[PDB]
């Protein structure tokens, strides 16, 4: 065992990683993407947060790979007569990763051909011609913002919704739900994920959002909430 | 808090109370219902942890936060079918079982208060109740699930169950997944456990076996845990 | 893995095996012993323990397994009275059933059965017989003789905090007390091998009595409990 | 709840802020002062905490949280030498840097500046202008002159178990230590408030210096380690 375990009902910037457009609240949210003051979810926004202390989700001399578990509420807002885009995701990168494409890349990929050693359970709210599905989806994303397997998602806009995100190192099998306790709908998705061959033995730990980047596709990308654990070995 | 929490990845009939044809096999697997290495038919098997568990108390008001998970794993023998289920029940604390088959050992179709709250993985369809397919269903006092979700049962795959609820939301909700399969599925509605269930109540397995010669099926649990924080 | 763990900030005897003169108080105390006009009444026995048999080690893997508890008591003694006889947290055989009363906490006999049991006790009385000259913590391991014991200065009506806790690895047993109000600590430490004395199932909890002779009493209550245990 | 637990049960340099001569060895052991032949360097001072910050309390909801943390250090002597200087768990300010060497364990200095510092110390050594007789465990709340303390018994070269508990309600700070090896034992207690010298965020982990003279050095081992606060 070498565990961590780490819960915030209300954000603080002094134990997070902050990147472009991502703070905290006076109310203590993490709010990933800016607002362009008239209250209205700035447009081309970018923003990450990171748990500060590096996590390793493996060993190479023991070959051994880290359980582990997160859940976090989130909000997404989309103001009116607009629409939602770009999406939002948690993701497990490397250590001093810095951030990626705006828009459809989530922050977190290139659409180049670089080894991003990213893992991601995207939220998207936008369908993107090239690689989307059509409907919005949850999907995990395994070193490309083309998930590797995906699920219908019913956006609903305004309503906290609330994720639980699952690895088992035996089965290699990664989970994630979500739902509207106040729609009472739910959706689920699982794929198995080899987190050795895609992943460095050490990464930072987060979250990753953007804004559309043309006027009328924008939303909010809040989290009021997360709880964090791994165990090793 | 008054906090509980528990795991057994090996079961032991000494803090359990197996009621009919439930029991601990050699090898700490328990499994609900009878067999010479067949499913028996009419079977009816129950087991509970041995201490009650408070759920909610009157003097505050309060309801207590919970979440379970357990694997089971159903296997039909050949030239056989499905039935009649599983389910994990919160059920009163002396509670004797039901009828068999359909009622999973849980109802009577008559209509006495139950005060029981279960979820179900039902593998046979009963035309007066149940939806077509087989389901994963939330059952609040009656068999009649309030909810339910499709369920594609695999055979001899293990499956692996996780149940919630949150008092503030009173959201339920299950999962269940397979993972040599990667399948998924999810149900959830909002139960008010202080209106149906007592403050204090064992928890659960139940599970029959269809009362007809060509259903019959495995019911067998093998790890458990289970956590509850009131207040 | 095969973990247990609860805490229950307020007693309710739906979940606990109560002996003798044990009982829930209306305001959710475990009372040990009895009262007679609100007195402690004299030659009082109560024990009390959680519902659910706990498995301490296992024989087919040769196992065992490491636990910790906490409680809040509080021991008064009445003006004009003194402290008699003790409590103590116990280990026990699962149907288990009480045993002498007084000096022997209701764990003894002074017979010489091998009683499966291990116990920390909290003695406020002096037995010339076996007990050192003050007021002790100690270690019993199948004899009110404890294996090893520590002095403790026992201040009447604070409430003591207990943390008992048990490796698997180094067998080691560690009993700790501090009054948050005196500031004062104590603390003892044995090796005892849970697989030699004790059954693979066990019940766990509380046993108490008050002295046998009018004015030795005390009040033995529990207000608080939590115990842990991780096997293999 | 605004809960953190974290768990090592072997070192890596990654999540850990080293200071001065701390290292991680090939084994996982954090190594908190200096060798040279592999005996301990002299005048040597080395601190690691964990990396994330850890919020101790809130000033606008005015609350403070509980905390325990446990650990297993082994100091060695070598022949012909003597215990110097000590080893000391610290709660500290984010940016801290290093203090003074040997008999103020890199924790303070003597002049007269808020350290806004709360250790447990572990003395070795003993300094005439405040140091209590015997080695000791004590209670440091912005200075070397602990607050209070208890005779410990160094066992040179064996495994002690330290377990330090913060509770926020009665605001007690406790502190045991046990040789498994020795089945000895110690116990200091006393009341700190955390809200009166520390930042709400702290860095959090060990200190630690050898003698400052060729004969008193010894190794300064911490082989594992796991803390937990809730906050509110
Ligand atoms: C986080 O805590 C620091 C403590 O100095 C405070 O200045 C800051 O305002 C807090 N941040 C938020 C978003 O409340
Ligand atoms: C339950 O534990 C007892 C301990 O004595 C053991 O004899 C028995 O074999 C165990 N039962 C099972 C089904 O493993
Ligand atoms: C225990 O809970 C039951 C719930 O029905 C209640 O009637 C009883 O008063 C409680 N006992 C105590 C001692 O509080
Ligand atoms: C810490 O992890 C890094 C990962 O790159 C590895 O190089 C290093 O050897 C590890 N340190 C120890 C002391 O094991
Ligand atoms: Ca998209
Ligand atoms: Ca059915
Ligand atoms: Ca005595
Ligand atoms: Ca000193
Ligand atoms: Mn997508
Ligand atoms: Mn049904
Ligand atoms: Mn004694
Ligand atoms: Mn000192």
């Amino acid at each position: 065992s070498n565990d961590i375990y780490f819960n915030f009902q209300r954000f603080n910037e002094t134990n997070l990683i902050l990147q472009r457009d991502a703070s905290v609240s006076s109310s203590g949210q993490l709010r990933l993407t800016n607002l362009n003051g008239n209250g209205e979810p700035r447009v081309g926004s970018l923003g990450r947060a990171f748990y500060s202390a590096p996590i390793q989700i493996w060993d190479n001399t023991t070959g051994t790979v880290a359980s582990f578990a997160t859940s976090f509420t989130f909000n997404i807002q989309v103001p009116n007569n607009a629409g939602p885009a770009d999406g939002l995701a948690f993701a497990l990168v490397p250590v001093g990763s810095q951030p990626k494409d705006k828009g459809g890349f989530l922050g977190l990929f290139d659409g180049s051909n670089s080894n991003f050693h990213t893992v991601a359970v995207e939220f998207d709210t936008l369908y993107n011609k090239d690689w989307d599905p059509t409907e919005r989806h949850i999907g995990i994303d395994v070193n490309s913002i083309r998930s590797i397997k995906t699920t219908r998602w019913d956006f609903v806009n305004g309503e906290n919704a609330e994720v639980l995100i699952t690895y088992d190192s035996s089965t290699n099998l990664l989970v994630a739900s979500l739902v509207y306790p106040s729609q009472k709908t739910s959706f689920i998705v699982s794929d198995t994920v080899d987190l050795k061959s895609v992943l460095p033995e050490w990464v930072s730990v987060g979250f990753s959002a953007t804004t559309g980047i043309n006027k009328g596709n924008v939303e909010t990308n809040d989290v009021l909430s997360w709880s964090f654990a791994s165990k090793l070995s």
